[PDB]
């Protein structure tokens, strides 16, 4: 009769790393990095996206000719946007604060279009100057949400202008000012020279003066126009003024919703999906805490790490070989993690362990659980653009992004290692502690084999094995017969 | 005669957390965590802070009418403000720069105010102008520290005033340009439209028009007066002209005492305590590593952390269960740690062992110490204010917070998991290799019991004990009785 | 006959620190932190530096007449510029956006000068003048690289200039505007009052005016010039307008190679010495991953740290002292780490045992290759230059830089201790584990002496040891033997 104790192996090929040791094959592993995504550009939570198309937020904003399907849009959850827009301000000029309003973008999730000066008050100037920059069907054209103030007759009397906040939320306001390429311009359009335009609120004011000077051409025209935007709160008064060279507002901006969205920059077009997280180069639908995609990312997603594979190991080392478990494993054990072989008169078999596999398993599902429900509150990583004057912000902000992931990635990894060691030689001790239990229970009524194994020294019947693996093992009971079987 | 080898148990219960399981009950426990204030505003140092009150800087700054118990402040350990405080800027305006001012000031400990421009030398103009929105007693007036120059009869000369700096450090110097609301003011006020003001040092070169407009009312006007603040350095002169629409400086603030100082935001009262380390909430005092009170803080302050619990394990498992350390610990060996129990013919009592005890308890307070003061900070007076033209900057600088603070969270609870898990192998590691080292050194002249105990087959007395508890024991002596009663 | 098993010791005097316990002897150990520079200024990678001297780059890109040797520089690998230049401007003034010219130039290997407006195609103004503040022995003189514009008689044209950039890659152009002191000297420079200066490309365009104003006096001199920088791209072209108080460019720098370099604030002088990494207190030349010379770095460099030592243990604790592993290391085995000592009748001596002793050289070689090779990404503190207008900036950038350094130092200093705590512990568990072996495969024909060796019952020559030391033991082979003597 003989008992002997060991381990469960199988025929897995996975492979986990250790800081003593590489390509280690183990039973049991959990992958908890997501390398994998759809490839497709869909929609986060029910709500679609705003595809731009090849209009920039200026000529949303501002009302482009060739921007016209956007002059009415519902809810979103993030605005598609190209690296290079090719429909954008029309008239050649620039955009004051232009990275500011990308930001605000950034927190905004649906904008409502209220006129609060209509086209027909001016009923001192002209209203329908247009330039074949923004041209449509030929014939000249201008922006469909600005009013181009011209002289009317031989005279250009002061205009004035105000508006008062009575919405109910905030409101984004986006006037403009004229610079000519020659005099004779100037007077052929505002009939006076040394204007001025003034914009006022209770927290805001400004007076630009116009700038005549010859440049090189832009879209045909030595002209250009200069934009700015400003947020008027509630209950608020904004107040405009202008002897020339005011292209002012139609429309003003009402922020509806507001959230978390942000501008992703991407080149392809919304196709019918669902999601909850999303990356330029495709989506994510996971439940894995990270992943490797894309460090910019859009919703509730997994965190990100430079990192190629990230495996902890779950199960024994395999080590495929009766001798026990210093020799090798065994492949007849298909219960549980650690057993017993017995061989006896009446038979033989293979057995598992309960108690010993259960705090085992317990334990490393403990172990996975605080590595993944203690490694979220990672980084972000998000969008945000910088002028070609500030490129010290630009290289701090990509510094400061960079050193976080770097961190994040090494921690992970190092902690993947580390646990892995530990796991294996938790394994390891767990084998080594049933068998000193057992040669503890056993005492000197079995002799050893040197191979994990026990040969009795009387008979072992299957309620003796039963009482052996339960821990219930009576040594006076068989004491006497067996000092007999030694002696002789 | 049994000699036992067991460890330590008593009625406590804490717990500790490890990393393959919970909630584990342990004898004794460290906690590197404090979460205790006091909930009030305290001196730092022995040096009371500075209440602004109701008023702001800018307010203190200028002079204010009713902030008229701050036109002496002696020296103060860090600046108490409001949220949105109430006596700010009577008369209607802005500030520039002025984030850059409130920065400066968190480095300045005390101010002293010097004559740098009496307001009698202005003999050619009218100084004694105010207005209502800063009123005492109904009666029009003006902040404390400037000076409205106005016209003396039908004529506005030209303004020149000069200083220099011979104080004996670096002051600070505010002047401000006045917008007036319509062209009758102007004239009424300055005599002559079309004006300047130039205010130069040997760095600093400042040319401002004023420009009039219809705005909307605040506190009652539509005028506005903009204010503008410089740093003159040491044995330089400061320049001011002017032809109209300047509010010149009576008092320069010369920077007496320079330190590690703060801005912080309640809306509390200081009261009568010393403290050493403050934050909005209260103070902190404490010798522990870690807290999770508030992010802000002011002085010698342990790190902050999100964190609810951080528990470090200094002694044994707390199984309770005469046997041995395979049932579990000894209630009765209050002595120790790891110890031995005895019975032979005089007597029967317990022990406890000198050298393991030591080296554990010395392991052990090493392990704490090294986790402890491996963490090294400074002052730490974070605080940074941002205006609503600067967002990306805020959202860079709150990120840069947010991740530091999880980087060093996640560094806490790894340290602490593992060194928990480590203490607790270390304790059972030590319990058997004393096992290991008196069943080595006693030989066959025993027996084995299977529960942690040994069986004597000679007749053992004290001085044998003693003999095995220090290391001593004689095997040559005590063979010849152990083998005639072995082989029986 | 006795057998007993042990390990290796020497004279070595290598202390490290674990986290147990600190000043720890051990037989091997690495240094893997550099502490040590040459002390000079080298050529990068056979490039040398480009030594600026007294010089700014304001005053090396504007043509300072006392820094007429870098009228034509060669490649450069890196700028030295001291602290507090002494020469730059000559005349007084200001440079608009200073920082961020140096840190383009914080990216660029090489610049060719192109005459882009000759000095005699203004054939109606007059192109002399000079000041006494960048004097050449005594007479006046002006910027080498700038031309002055004054009347030609008592007329001043309207100036007009262009330039087409066809050269083949981005060029930097620098203009300039005086500020006069008196209305005087402006009438008799300029002859006319209320000028300006348009500057204007396809993406830029300034107007500014200049003001009169008397200021103190800064080399002698009231006035000042304000001089500003473009950077004009491929195919564009710059215009240049004027009727008073222009300072034109005569020569335009194309940026010709692109890489990484850098400004190194040093007092120093180059001195002939090659180099693949450069500190501003000298160079390294080494192959360890970590150093503690300076944060700012230029080249292939290590990484920085703020820690005293960093020594990893890679051999087993040295306890000096035949007996086994029990009482201490032996200093006869050099031959190996772990080993067997042997002692029967035709003689006695060492040995070791190979396969342990090559397991634990790979694995601590992985261990320590896991620790260098890991430490990739890091940090890399570039140097940034801020105004006093940006002190909010500045301190994000230091508390950034601040944050990671600490960040790093703690987690190497972390894994260093946890590291040496693992490898003394896996050094005994190693021989603990060939002591348990041995014993193991040799059951019960032997005797142990408490003391880490074994003796025999019957005789063994050195076939049966050398045997035995490779695994290879016949018990039934002598199990009679052992027996008759055994039960003896
Ligand atoms: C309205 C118009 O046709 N203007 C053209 C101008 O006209 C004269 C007319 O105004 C006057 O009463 O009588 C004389 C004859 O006695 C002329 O008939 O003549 C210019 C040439 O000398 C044309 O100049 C060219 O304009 C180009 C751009 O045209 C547009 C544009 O598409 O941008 C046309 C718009 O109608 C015009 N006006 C408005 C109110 O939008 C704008 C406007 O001039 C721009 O703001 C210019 O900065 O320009 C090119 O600029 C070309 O270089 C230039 O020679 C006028 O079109
Ligand atoms: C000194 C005074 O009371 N001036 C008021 C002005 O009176 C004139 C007189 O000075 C002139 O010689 O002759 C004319 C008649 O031809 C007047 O009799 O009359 C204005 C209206 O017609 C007043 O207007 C109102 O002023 C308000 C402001 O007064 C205060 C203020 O409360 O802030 C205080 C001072 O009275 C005033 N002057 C000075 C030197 O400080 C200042 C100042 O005017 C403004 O604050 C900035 O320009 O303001 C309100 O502004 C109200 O809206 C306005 O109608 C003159 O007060
Ligand atoms: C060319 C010259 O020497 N001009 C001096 C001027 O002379 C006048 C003369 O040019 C004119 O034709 O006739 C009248 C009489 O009808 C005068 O004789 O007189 C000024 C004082 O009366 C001098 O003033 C002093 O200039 C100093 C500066 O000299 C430099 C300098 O070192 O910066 C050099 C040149 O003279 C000049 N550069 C030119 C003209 O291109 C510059 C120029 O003034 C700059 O704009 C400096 O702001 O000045 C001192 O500035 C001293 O403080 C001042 O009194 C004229 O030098
Ligand atoms: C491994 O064995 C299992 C039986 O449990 C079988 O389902 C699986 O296909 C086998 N895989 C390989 C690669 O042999
Ligand atoms: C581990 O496997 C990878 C590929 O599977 C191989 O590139 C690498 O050399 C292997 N390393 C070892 C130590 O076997
Ligand atoms: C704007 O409208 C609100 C009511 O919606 C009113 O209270 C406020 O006085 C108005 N503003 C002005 C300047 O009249
Ligand atoms: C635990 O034992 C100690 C003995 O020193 C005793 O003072 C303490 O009160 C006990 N715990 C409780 C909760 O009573
Ligand atoms: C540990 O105790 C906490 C209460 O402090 C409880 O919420 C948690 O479920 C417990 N966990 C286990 C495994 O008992
Ligand atoms: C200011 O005073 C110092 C002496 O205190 C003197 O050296 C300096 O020249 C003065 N400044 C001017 C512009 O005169
Ligand atoms: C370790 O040795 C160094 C010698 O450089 C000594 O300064 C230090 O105090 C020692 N530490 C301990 C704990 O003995
Ligand atoms: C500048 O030169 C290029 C040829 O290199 C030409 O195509 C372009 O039209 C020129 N620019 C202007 C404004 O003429």
């Amino acid at each position: 009769d003989q008992i002997c104790i060991g381990y469960h192996a199988n025929n897995s090929t996975e492979k986990i790393d250790t800081i003593l040791e590489r390509n280690v094959t183990v039973t049991h592993a959990k992958d908890i990095l997501e390398k994998t995504h759809n490839g497709k550009l869909c929609k986060l939570n029910g709500i679609p996206p705003l595809e731009l198309g090849d209009c920039s937020i200026a000529g949303w904003l501002l009302g482009n000719p060739e921007c016209d399907r956007l002059l009415r849009v519902p809810e979103w959850s993030y605005i598609m946007e190209k690296e290079n827009p090719r429909y954008s301000l029309c008239y050649p000029g620039s955009f004051n604060d232009y990275e500011e309003l990308k930001h605000l973008l950034s927190s905004v999730k649906h904008f409502e279009k209220v006129k609060i000066l209509p086209k027909d008050r001016w009923t001192q100037h002209t209203t329908t100057g247009g330039s074949m920059a923004c041209a449509v069907s030929g014939k000249p054209s201008f922006f469909r949400n600005m009013v181009w103030l011209t002289t009317k007759g031989p005279n250009y009397p002061v205009a004035q202008g105000s508006y008062n906040n009575t919405s109910g939320e905030q409101m984004l306001i986006i006037w403009g000012v004229h610079h000519p390429n020659d005099e004779a311009e100037q007077r052929a359009l505002y009939q006076k020279v040394g204007t001025y335009v003034s914009a006022s609120t209770s927290t805001l004011y400004k007076r630009s003066i116009p700038e005549i000077a010859a440049r090189p051409k832009v879209n045909g025209l030595g002209s250009r126009m200069e934009f700015s935007w400003t947020l008027l709160d509630m209950w608020d008064t904004i107040n405009f003024e202008s002897t020339g060279n005011l292209v002012a507002p139609e429309y003003g901006f009402k922020i509806s919703k507001r959230g978390s969205s942000g501008i992703m920059k991407t080149e392809g077009t919304l196709e019918n999906c669902e999601t909850k997280c999303q990356t330029p180069l495709g989506a994510i639908n996971t439940t894995l805490p990270f992943h490797n995609v894309h460090p910019l990312t859009i919703g509730e997603c997994p965190k990100y790490v430079k990192s190629e594979k990230l495996v902890l190991a779950t199960g024994l080392r395999n080590v495929p070989q009766i001798a026990g478990f210093i020799e090798g494993g065994w492949q007849g054990m298909v219960d549980g993690w650690y057993g017993y072989h017995h061989s006896n008169d009446q038979g033989s078999g293979y057995a598992a362990d309960k108690e010993s596999t259960q705090k085992a398993f317990d334990g490393i599902t403990n172990k996975v659980n605080s590595v993944i429900e203690k490694m979220n509150t990672q980084f972000e990583a998000v969008g945000k653009e910088f002028s070609n004057l500030e490129k010290r912000l630009e290289n701090l902000n990509k510094k400061m992004e960079d050193g976080f992931l770097d961190v994040w990635t090494y921690n992970a990894e190092l902690l993947v290692l580390m646990e892995n060691e530990r796991t294996l030689d938790f394994h390891d001790s767990n084998v080594k502690n049933l068998y000193d239990k057992v040669r503890m229970q056993l005492r000197d009524n079995v002799k050893e084999l040197g191979n994990g194994c026990f040969e009795f020294y009387h008979k072992c019947d299957n309620e003796c094995m039963d009482s052996v693996k339960n821990g219930t093992y009576d040594y006076p009971k068989y004491e006497e017969e067996s000092k007999l079987n030694r002696n002789e």
